[PDB]
């Protein structure tokens, strides 16, 4: 019957008790595996994330020197890229991160920053997750504008690589596109279409946010460019995206929710949105196809959803 859905924001407060218990930072394969003191701050960050409730603050953490190195590394080494690789929404308020969010090589931003400032933009927020959530809770919570957000960082050792999201991953692939109000209801809309979806389904629209919140490109002109988190916070895939190597597809959901990929090399093909408002109809039509026995709208006023 109807899976449960969360009807109002206090209700994602249900997804903490919901998530994998055992982390990735447990395998044997975790760049920080053999580390006890990378193993306990991963659980004092699980700890916060666990704890949190609707409406309060977002704890402050003060992160180590190490920390802000990894951070550091990171940051430097993408940021030449932005300006020539990422779709102009990107570029537009990556400054204003930088003068209001502390968004600078020497500082790791706080996620109640962020936060405050994405709420300003187009009334997203973010909220901390301990682990790993399910498709469906992890969707269902895009429907209220919210983003579960990672707060841990990856392990020193390998800078330029995790396996897994990690606070790099957040705050520079993510973050800069949920300040875009276009982005945004577009966000909002495949979280919309997954409240009740049947198992299969939230599996279409996990694929189809692969393919365009972590992978997609945009097309800008006569330009084609990259919005989605996980090219943004790829040092290698950002570069190779653009290049004449993969095979691009017009962003077709039929298509798209179908179509496998792999998550440990790069994509051999991505597929082009030609705005986030266009990309958004389509999500909406393909919603409307998704077999469930009411229809759902968000109220903004009340931060409920009404079932129809
Ligand atoms: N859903 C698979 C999980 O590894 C994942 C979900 C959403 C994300 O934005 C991500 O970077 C990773
Ligand atoms: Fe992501």
């Amino acid at each position: 019957t109807v899976p449960w859905f969360p009807r109002t924001i206090q209700e994602l407060d249900r997804f903490a008790n919901q998530i994998l218990s055992y982390g990735a930072e447990l395998d044997a394969d975790h760049p920080g595996f053999k580390d006890p003191v990378y193993r306990a701050r991963r659980k004092q960050f699980a700890d916060i994330a666990y704890n949190y409730r609707h409406g309060q603050p977002i704890p402050r953490v003060e992160y180590m020197e190490e920390e802000k190195k990894t951070w550091g590394t990171v940051f430097k080494t993408l940021k030449s890229l932005y300006k020539t690789h990422a779709c102009y929404e990107y570029n537009h308020i990556f400054p204003l991160l930088e003068k209001y969010c502390g968004f600078h090589e020497d500082n790791i931003p706080q996620l109640e920053d962020v936060s405050q400032f994405l709420q300003t933009c187009t009334g997203f927020r973010l909220r901390p997750v301990a682990g790993l959530l399910s498709s469906r809770d992890f969707l269902g919570g895009l429907a209220f504008r919210v983003f579960h957000c990672t707060q841990y960082i990856r392990h020193g050792s390998k800078p330029m690589y995790t396996p897994e999201p990690d606070i790099c991953h957040e705050l520079l692939g993510h973050v800069p596109l949920f300040s875009d109000r276009s982005f945004a209801q577009f966000s909002q809309e495949i979280g919309l279409a997954s409240l009740g979806a049947p198992d299969e389904y939230i599996e279409k629209l996990a694929t189809i946010y692969w393919f365009t919140v972590e992978f997609g490109l945009c097309k800008q002109g006569d330009s084609i460019k990259a919005y989605g988190a996980g090219l943004l916070s790829s040092f290698g895939e950002l570069q190779y995206c653009l290049s004449e190597k993969p095979k691009l597809l017009p962003l077709e959901l039929e298509k798209t929710a179908i179509q496998n990929y792999t998550v440990t090399e790069f994509q051999p093909l991505y597929y082009v949105a030609e705005s986030f408002n266009d990309a958004k109809e389509k999500v909406r039509n393909f919603a409307a196809t998704i077999p469930r026995p009411f229809s759902v709208r968000y109220d903004p006023y009340t931060q409920r959803i009404e079932v129809l």
